C-alpha cells in the first residue's frame, strides 16, 4: 500500500504545516501537523475543555462506529517550547491521503496550552519519530507509520514541503518526479527516538564550505533551522544591522535586508536553503525588525534540522530495521 496527501503551509510564512487525515467512520477529516520530532496522534475532540477549543475542528468518538475507548489509557506531553495536551486514548481507523490503518491509537485532547488553542488552524499532531516516545501510559502506542509499515510497498515515508506553498507527504514509495539529482542517505541514530543525524557541515552564501559535525534531528514539527552559536553567529554576521534580542528571544535582522542563503552538508552533497527562505517576517505588525529563520539551538539542547532546512530539500525517512534519512535537492 501507498499514501499520499497534501500537506499546506497555514499562512504565509510558512508558520506550520497542516495535512487532513481521517479519522473513524464515517471519516472526520481534522488537518494535523505532521511531526517527525515526536510520537503521539493527537486531536482537539468532544473531550477538549470547551475554553480551550478556538475553532479547531474536533475528533467525536462518539460518533464514529469504529472508535473504541482504549480503557485506561492516558497520554501527556511537554514539547520544548513550553506547550503541552493531554487526555486519554481512543482506536479507530485513520487514514492519510489513502493509506488506511486501523486500531490506531488516536489521543484525545482534554486539555491543551492556550498555544494549541489559538492556533485555529491546527486540529491536532501526528507524531512520526520512533515509537519509543509516545507518551501513552500505561500501554505505549506505535505511530501511524509504524503501525501502516508492514502494508506498506517500501518502509519509507517522504516530507516534502512548499516554500510559501504546498507539498507532500508520501507513505510507502519515493516519489523519483518530485526530486533533482540523487538522494544522499546518511545515517540515524534512534537512540533519543528522533530521526537524529549528523551533517558534514555548513557555508554561509557564497562563503568556503567550513567541514564540521553538527548532529541534530530532521522535525517538521518546529518551525526554524536550530544550529550551535558558533554557526548561527556566523551567518547572522553577514547580515547589516542582524542582532539577538533576548527581549525577542533570538536572532532578528532588518526588514530591508537581503538574506544569504544557507548551505549544510549531508555526506559529499550540499542542501542550499535561499535567504528568502530564513525570513519570517516582522517581530510585530509594522515593525522594520523581521524574525531570522536560522536560531541558536545552544538554550535547547539538540540541534534542529526543522521546515527551513526540511523545506530546501525532498527528505527520505527510511524506516528500515536500520534507519536512514535521505536528503535530495529539488
Ligand atoms: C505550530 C506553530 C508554529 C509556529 N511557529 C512560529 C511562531 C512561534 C512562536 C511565536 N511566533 C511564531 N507558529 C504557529 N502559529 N504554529
Ligand atoms: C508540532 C508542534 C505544534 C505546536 N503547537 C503549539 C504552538 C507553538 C508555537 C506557536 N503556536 C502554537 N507546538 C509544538 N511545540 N510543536
Ligand atoms: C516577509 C517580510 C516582510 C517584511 N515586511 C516589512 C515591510 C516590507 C516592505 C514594505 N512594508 C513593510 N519585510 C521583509 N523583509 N520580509
Amino acid at each position: 500500500s501507498t499514501g499520499s496527501a497534501t500537506t499546506t503551509p497555514i499562512d504565509s510564512l510558512d508558520d506550520a504545516y497542516i495535512t487532513p487525515v481521517q479519522i473513524g467512520t464515517p471519516a472526520q477529516t481534522l488537518n494535523l501537523d505532521f511531526d517527525t520530532g515526536s510520537s503521539d496522534l493527537w486531536v482537539f475532540s468532544s473531550e477538549t475543555t470547551a475554553s480551550e477549543v478556538d475553532g479547531q475542528t474536533i475528533y467525536t468518538p462518539s460518533k464514529s462506529t469504529t472508535a473504541k475507548l482504549l480503557s485506561g489509557a492516558t497520554w501527556s506531553i511537554s514539547y520544548g517550547d513550553g506547550s503541552s495536551s493531554s487526555g486519554d486514548v481512543y482506536t479507530d481507523t485513520v487514514s492519510v491521503g489513502g493509506l488506511t490503518v486501523t486500531g490506531q491509537a488516536v489521543e484525545s485532547a482534554k486539555k491543551v496550552s492556550s498555544s494549541f488553542t489559538e492556533d485555529s488552524t491546527i486540529d491536532g499532531l501526528l507524531g512520526l519519530a520512533f515509537s519509543t516516545l509516545n507518551t501513552v501510559s500505561p500501554t505505549q502506542q506505535k505511530t501511524f507509520f509504524d503501525n501502516a509499515k508492514a502494508s506498506l510497498d517500501s518502509p519509507v515515508f517522504t516530507a516534502d514541503l512548499g516554500y510559501h506553498a504546498p507539498g507532500t507527504y508520501n507513505f510507502g514509495f519515493i516519489d523519483t518526479t518530485a526530486y533533482t539529482g540523487s538522494i544522499t542517505y546518511t545515517a540515524v541514530s534512534t537512540k533519543q527516538g528522533f530521526w537524529e543525524w549528523t551533517s558534514t557541515g555548513y557555508a554561509v552564501g557564497s562563503g568556503t564550505f567550513k567541514s564540521t559535525s553538527i548532529d541534530g534531528i530532521a522535525d517538521t514539527g518546529t518551525t526554524l533551522l536550530y544550529l550551535p552559536a558558533t554557526v548561527v553567529s556566523a551567518y547572522w554576521a553577514q547580515v547589516s544591522g542582524a542582532k539577538s534580542s533576548s527581549s525577542v528571544g533570538g536572532y532578528v535582522f532588518p526588514c530591508s535586508a537581503t538574506l544569504p542563503s544557507f548551505t549544510f552538508g549531508v555526506g559529499s552533497a550540499r542542501i542550499v536553503i535561499p535567504g528568502d527562505y530564513i525570513d519570517f517576517g516582522p517581530i510585530s505588525t509594522g515593525s522594520s525588525s523581521c524574525f531570522g529563520g536560522i536560531q541558536s539551538s545552544a538554550g535547547i539542547g539538540i540541534n534542529i534540522f526543522g521546515d527551513v532546512a526540511l523545506k530546501a530539500a525532498f527528505v527520505v525517512f527510511n524506516g528500515a530495521t536500520t534507519p536512514t534519512l535521505g536528503f535530495a535537492s529539488k
